């Protein structure tokens, strides 16, 4: 039923960083999920211009951000193009080792840990506020598989067996004890008007 991997030692050595590094912003988290959900949307769109069946799958492109106070999660829903077992497996479809390089390269010419998104490894970000992360994601060329990390140097890949979700990836947060603030309505509302506000696709809070 359950595959154990190790993350490669650089993204080991990314997670690390994220998780210990003192760094007071951690609201970015939510705008670099909401930028890989936006570039997942795109993905998705685009090859619908030339073959609309690839909507067969569920046509409307969205993003919800879901809180739950009683699970202490938030949850970020996208219907974009969704990732195969192959590209969870290889470091969740990001070009990780070559991206943690320039990351670390850059903090040592000043750059901060909000820019990590630029180096195309900010899904890891979750870390910040995050103690585990799961990701459940459908492509329409493969099964619904659930990927899991609590870092710690290993993820889990299993066929997810939950709720189907017709196409795209969903990304719980189970949220550090003092990270709370992130289900709050009104705290989630500023952070998505703040760095979120242009994304190109619907953004729905839901209400608990
Ligand atoms: C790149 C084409 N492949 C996808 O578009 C799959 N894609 C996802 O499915 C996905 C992953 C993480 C996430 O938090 C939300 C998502 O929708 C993805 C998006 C961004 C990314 O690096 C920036 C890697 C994968």
């Amino acid at each position: 039923e359950v595959e154990t991997f190790a993350f490669q030692a650089e993204i080991a050595q990314l997670m690390s960083l994220i998780i210990n590094t003192f760094y007071s912003n951690k609201e970015i988290f939510l705008r670099e999920l909401i930028s890989n959900s936006s570039d997942a949307l795109d993905k998705i769109r685009y090859e619908s211009l030339t073959d609309p069946s690839k909507l067969d799958s569920g046509k409307e492109l969205h993003i919800n951000l879901i809180p739950n106070k009683q699970d202490r999660t938030l949850t970020i829903v996208d219907t974009g193009i969704g990732m195969t077992k192959a590209d969870l497996i290889n470091n969740l479809g990001t070009i990780a080792k070559s991206g943690t390089k320039a990351f670390m390269e850059a903090l040592q010419a000043g750059a901060d840990i909000s820019m990590i998104g630029q180096f195309g490894v900010g899904f890891y970000s979750a870390y910040l506020v995050a103690e585990k992360v799961t990701v459940i994601t459908k492509h329409n060329d493969d099964e619904q598989y659930a990927w899991e990390s609590s870092a710690g140097g290993s993820f889990t890949v299993r066929t997810d067996t939950g709720e189907p979700m017709g196409r795209g990836t969903k990304v719980i947060l189970h949220l550090k004890e003092d990270q709370t603030e992130y289900l709050e309505e009104r705290r989630i509302k500023e952070i998505v008007k703040k760095h979120s506000q242009f994304i190109g696709y619907p953004i729905t809070l839901f209400v608990e």
